Order: structure tokens, then C-alpha cells, then sequence
């Protein structure tokens, strides 16, 4: 079933064998991972990916907030209390797909996770927009007239 590292005798630095093996066996892994449908043990990880994901995304736009136009902070910090709603919904329904394995409700609690993961991506998309449109406004306020 198992065998050692390979030789650490050998450079590596140069070794297009080496890593043409590395690119086969990883497009195997992903072909395989993309067929095959995840175990909910698998979830958690994928989750805290997204939510990491999100902390940078909401970290940076606090510190975009200052540059905008006063009247554009209400309706950015909307949507980002949006993308919080969808994390709530996301783990929520993480949690309920987990509970619920193996029951009449896996594939229901699986979809609606995917649902709340759908709906924090194109909330923000839909962040974007609102900060451009911020950033937009306050170009055409810095330009002189």
C-alpha cells in the first residue's frame, strides 16, 4: 500500500521528471476530487477556507472605508453585514448537513450549504460593485469642476 519518500539523494532543483510526476499525479487528485462528491468530515476544512477567505476580504474593506465618500458607508457596510449573514447560513447549514448525514436529509441540508456558499460569492461580487461605485463617486468628487 505504502512506501517511502523518494531519494533525497538527488537534486530536485532541475528534475522535469520530478515535477512532471508532481503535475500528473495532481491533475489526477483534482480530476478525482471533482468527480467524487466530498465527505462530510471534509466540510469543516473547505469552510474555514471561504471564512478565511471572507476575514481578509472585510478586513481590507475597513481600511477602504476611510478613502470613500461619507454617504457611500452605510450602504458598503450593509453588504458586508450581508456576506456576515451568508457565513451565519453557511456554517448553519454546514452543521445541519453534518448532523443529518445519513438520514432522508443529507442531500437537502448539502444543497442548501451550497446555496448559502453561491449566495456569499455573489454577495461579493455585489460588494464590489458598491465599493466602485464609492470610488467612482469619490474620483468624481476629487476632480475639480
Amino acid at each position: 500500500e505504502i512506501s517511502p519518500p523518494p531519494t533525497a539523494n538527488l537534486d530536485r532543483s532541475n528534475d522535469k521528471v520530478y515535477e512532471n510526476v508532481t503535475g500528473l499525479v495532481k491533475a489526477v487528485i483534482e480530476m478525482s476530487s471533482k468527480i467524487q462528491p466530498a465527505p462530510p468530515e471534509e466540510y469543516v476544512p473547505m469552510v474555514k477556507e471561504v471564512g478565511l477567505a471572507l476575514r481578509t476580504l472585510l478586513a481590507t474593506v475597513d481600511e477602504t472605508i476611510p478613502l470613500l465618500p461619507a454617504s457611500t458607508h452605510r450602504e458598503i457596510e450593509m453588504a458586508q453585514k450581508l456576506l456576515n449573514s451568508d457565513l451565519g447560513e453557511l456554517i448553519n447549514k454546514m452543521k445541519l448537513a453534518q448532523q443529518y448525514v445519513m438520514t432522508s436529509l443529507q442531500q437537502e441540508y448539502k444543497k442548501q450549504m451550497l446555496t448559502a456558499a453561491h449566495a456569499l460569492a455573489v454577495d461579493a461580487k455585489n460588494l464590489l460593485d458598491v465599493i466602485d461605485q464609492a470610488r467612482l463617486k469619490m474620483l468624481g468628487q476629487t476632480r475639480p469642476h
